[PDB]
């Protein structure tokens, strides 16, 4: 990390973003592997296609600007998020208690990228960059749309 | 490490891990207010520092009106990873409008890990029939979106 300008900051975030969507993609299948419930387990099926469709946009961001490329890096605090679902499956079952506890940590993960993508959207606006802005606000809204989706699952777990 | 056989332990592991993450974070807030040298963003974190002063004696009620709800001293590793990130932040920038934008967006990961958390422990009182702690998960879940909102306001006034 080092960031002198609003340009910096932008391309050091998508460039987290774009690890951690990468990390995302690996865990998913153990993730809909590891649910009993198979609504939950299309949930991650299907996040994991929508993530396919979101990382496509981070490639089509950066071929849409100069001076927009992207840092080879780690996204830490996905790697934790991530851990922390396999240390649920670890931990449990395989019955409606992991599905509950699995729910719980990808909100989390949903959640972390909804502020990503948040921020993303802001710094496109100020820098000018109209087509990133467009495509970044597609993929917070389907982050927000997948969040909902778990909170529904989460509601009907009972 | 975490052991989870039933909803109530669930519960329990989750109210335990944000508990520590509430706590962490007001370790926290006083520096990262320093850190700012704007005024509006210096202030948003001395209110957001004493709204989750109040939040966590919520959790001492939660934990006060129902037996067998009892904390686990743990510690929250997402939350101290969040916090080191906005650290890492202040260290890697000058003091100027680039370390804000950076700094809400640390900050704004911070509020979304504890939406999340939030609005599981609000689903999950429900389940259980925790009535009073619906309502005091319910009410910190709300001031938690609004302290986002508001960060989201900072953040688009920064241009
Ligand atoms: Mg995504
Ligand atoms: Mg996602
Ligand atoms: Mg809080
Ligand atoms: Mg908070």
């Amino acid at each position: 990390m080092n960031i002198k300008t609003v340009e910096d900051l932008f391309i050091h975030l998508l460039s987290d973003t774009y690890s951690a969507e990468k990390q995302l993609t690996k865990a998913l299948p153990k993730l809909a592997r590891a649910t009993s419930n198979e609504k939950l387990s299309q949930a991650f099926q299907s996040h994991l296609e929508e993530t396919q469709g979101q990382i496509e946009r981070i490639d089509q961001i950066v071929e849409s600007e100069s001076g927009i490329k992207l840092k080879r890096m780690k996204c830490v605090a996905m790697e934790g998020l991530i851990e922390e679902a396999n240390e649920v499956i670890e931990s449990t079952e395989k019955n409606e208690v992991r599905d509950a506890a699995l729910i719980a940590a990808a909100q989390k993960v949903e959640h972390y990228e909804i502020a990503s993508y948040g921020t993303l959207a802001t710094l496109a606006e100020q820098l000018g960059y109209s087509k990133a802005l467009k495509l970044l606000k597609e993929t917070l809204d389907e982050e927000k749309q997948t969040d909902l989706k778990l909170t529904d699952l989460a509601v009907s777990n009972v």
